[PDB]
DNA sequence: GGGGGAAAGATTCG
DNA sequence: TCATAGAATCTTTCCCCC
């Protein structure tokens, strides 16, 4: 194939900063306040002169204060850059109609019908750059590679601002020479079970007796990262569609009284319904963050369709079933519907 | 022995 | 008073037949 990968730069950042110019230069962070105290939360993401000092996203705000106190700390306003994302995808969307919407910040695009060599591609690549850097002032980064993954690895490499080629030839050394920790859907876990059987490269695992490599990481990761040993890895440029949608929300103190869960969970359905819009769930979860931050749920399918006033009352029954069978105080309360109709 | 579905959890952050 | 959020994909156990 020929799959060209865009990613936004320091997506949320960048927007503010296109919407209040004076904000570029300084480091700034995005934050999702929980409302537990004064600055309580974590960080979205942050632009890259607050990542040069540690604050990147998944960080607890209050980190980020310590390090960067006078860096300009904004509420994620996440409505707003779906809208700026959607009209960049609209815009993706005309240089082929197979694209893979993956992120809210990421589209894979097939440009197999569209062009025809590498460097046709690159040009194509500097195309949607200069039309996205004109029509809505934010910056991305293009990777071009044979598959989506390979994709996805040559713009991590060219951040930011940036647009980077993978020929077949590099596809070659890279299976050879990459940390496999670098390789997509390979997280922390996966990383050490891998060292821990002394694999560091794609092509070590062409090297490993199967069982005992399915043994360790599981079956699908494991087909996942031979095939790439192997330049096997052929995959669709498919169009998603949502299977989930919920509301997760964090309460002002930890509790375990269903009275007082109770506002947080039915606001949490109203969200669900409004963003569900027209979709009718079969299949409703109630998660659950305890007070040391596991993570607990219970659902349950239907045969039918869930009404509103049918997920009020079945959520409370799921939410029951778990304060019954779990001992901890409860730190964060949400709702999650799927099987649609 | 599967198929197929469901439930609850684990991992990734695609 | 550290530790948001939403979604996908997968593993394990269970179940219900046949
Ligand atoms: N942990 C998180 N929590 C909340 N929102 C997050 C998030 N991670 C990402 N986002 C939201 C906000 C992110 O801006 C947006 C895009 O995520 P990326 O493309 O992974 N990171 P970005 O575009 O910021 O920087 P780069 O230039 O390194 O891609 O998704
Ligand atoms: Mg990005
Ligand atoms: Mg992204």
């Amino acid at each position: 194939m020929i799959v060209l990968f865009v990613d936004f730069d320091y997506f949320y950042a960048q927007v503010e900063e296109v919407l209040n110019p004076s904000l570029k230069g300084k480091p700034v962070v995005v934050c999702v306040f929980s409302g537990r105290f004064e600055d309580s939360g974590a960080v979205a993401t942050a632009n890259y002169e607050a990542r040069k000092f540690g604050v990147k996203a998944g960080i607890p705000i209050v980190e980020a204060k310590k390090i960067l106190p006078n860096a300009v700390y904004l509420p994620m306003r996440k409505e707003v850059y779906q809208q700026v994302s959607s009209r960049i995808m609209n815009l993706l969307r005309e240089y082929s109609e197979k694209i893979e919407i993956a992120s809210i910040d990421e589209a894979y695009l097939d440009i197999s019908d569209k062009v025809r060599d590498y460097r046709e591609a690159y040009n194509l690549g500097l195309e949607i750059k200069n039309k996205i850097l004109e029509k809505e002032k934010i910056t991305v980064t293009v990777g071009i590679s044979k598959n989506k993954v390979f994709a996805k690895i040559a713009a991590d490499m060219a951040k930011p601002n940036g647009i980077k080629v993978i020929d077949d030839e590099e596809v070659k050394r890279l299976i050879r020479e990459l940390d496999i920790a670098d390789v997509p859907g390979i997280g922390n876990i996966t990383a050490e079970k891998l060292k821990k059987l002394g694999i560091n490269k794609l092509v070590d695992t062409l090297s490993i007796e199967f069982d005992k490599l399915k043994g360790m990481i599981g079956e699908a990761k494991a087909k996942y990262l031979i095939s790439l040993a192997r330049d096997e890895y052929n995959e669709p440029i498919r169009t998603r569609v949502r299977k989930s949608i919920g509301r997760i929300v964090t309460m002002k103190r930890n509790s375990r009284n269903l009275e007082e869960i109770k506002p947080y969970l039915f606001r949490a359905i109203e969200e669900s319904y409004y963003k569900l819009d027209k979709r009718i769930p079969k299949a409703i979860h109630v998660v659950a963050v305890t007070e040391d931050l596991d993570i607990v749920s219970r659902g349950r399918t239907f045969p039918h369709g869930i009404s509103k006033e049918t997920a009020y009352s079945e959520s409370v029954k799921l939410l029951q079933k778990i304060l019954e069978e779990d001992e901890r105080k409860i730190r964060r309360i949400g709702v999650r519907f799927s099987k649609f109709i």
